């Protein structure tokens, strides 16, 4: 299917302000590494001032902190959410399916992610590299997309009605009973992959 809109939507979505690409990437390579990123961290890392750095997270208010004020949570999270996202022997967690085949690309890791179908609560699994997956179980597995709000928390808009799907039958079964959702789509994850890539091939164009 077309997937602009739903590539530039997702980039507007996240593209709130200058320097959030910049801090994304470095930010979720800290978080794979499985412990909370102080800000400081950050920091140094980017060569930013502190201020800077408070300043573009703030725009994203769907960001979890810790009980000390550390980030636990961008996109990939140390709490705890239905896509288990490892790396290493580090479990983490995504917040949507789409998320699992985004980030790998850009920590420049292979992931083992898992979770269970929406409609069925069968396991799903599968390996995601920068540039590929494998392991696809079931291999039918397929995805759920909606089309992203501008203004919204994009957790809320948008992660909470990206799912897997143990097949895609199941998934178009599920979404004739989820209507009003705006430009839902039922897709292989497959293609979902390649809108990923899509995706971050777009975002790193646009880093510093
Ligand atoms: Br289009
Ligand atoms: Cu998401």
């Amino acid at each position: 299917m077309k997937l602009a809109p739903y590539i530039l939507e997702l980039l507007t979505s996240v593209n709130r302000t200058n320097g959030t690409a910049d801090l994304l990437v470095p930010l979720l390579r800290e978080l794979a590494k499985g412990r909370p990123v102080s800000r400081t961290t950050l920091a140094g890392i980017l060569d930013w001032p502190a201020e800077r750095v408070a300043a573009v997270l703030e725009q994203a208010t769907s960001t979890e902190y810790d009980k000390d004020g550390n980030i636990i949570g961008y996109g990939l999270t140390l709490r705890e959410t239905s896509y288990v996202f490892e790396i290493d022997d580090r479990r983490l967690y995504a917040w949507c399916a789409l998320s699992t085949l985004i980030f790998p690309a850009l920590i420049g890791r292979t992931a083992r992610v898992s979770s269970h179908c929406a409609a069925t609560g069968a396991p799903v699994s599968l390996t995601v590299s920068p540039s590929e997956i494998q392991a696809v179980e079931p291999a039918g597995m397929a995805v759920s997309l909606v089309l992203p709000q501008e203004a919204a928390d994009v957790r809320q808009s948008f992660c909470c009605h990206v799912h897997f799907f143990a097949s895609v039958p199941t998934a178009e079964d599920w979404a004739s009973k989820h209507q009003g959702l705006e430009g839902l789509a039922i897709v292989s994850v497959h293609e979902a992959f390649g809108l990923g890539q899509e995706f971050n091939r777009h975002l790193l164009q646009t880093m510093s």
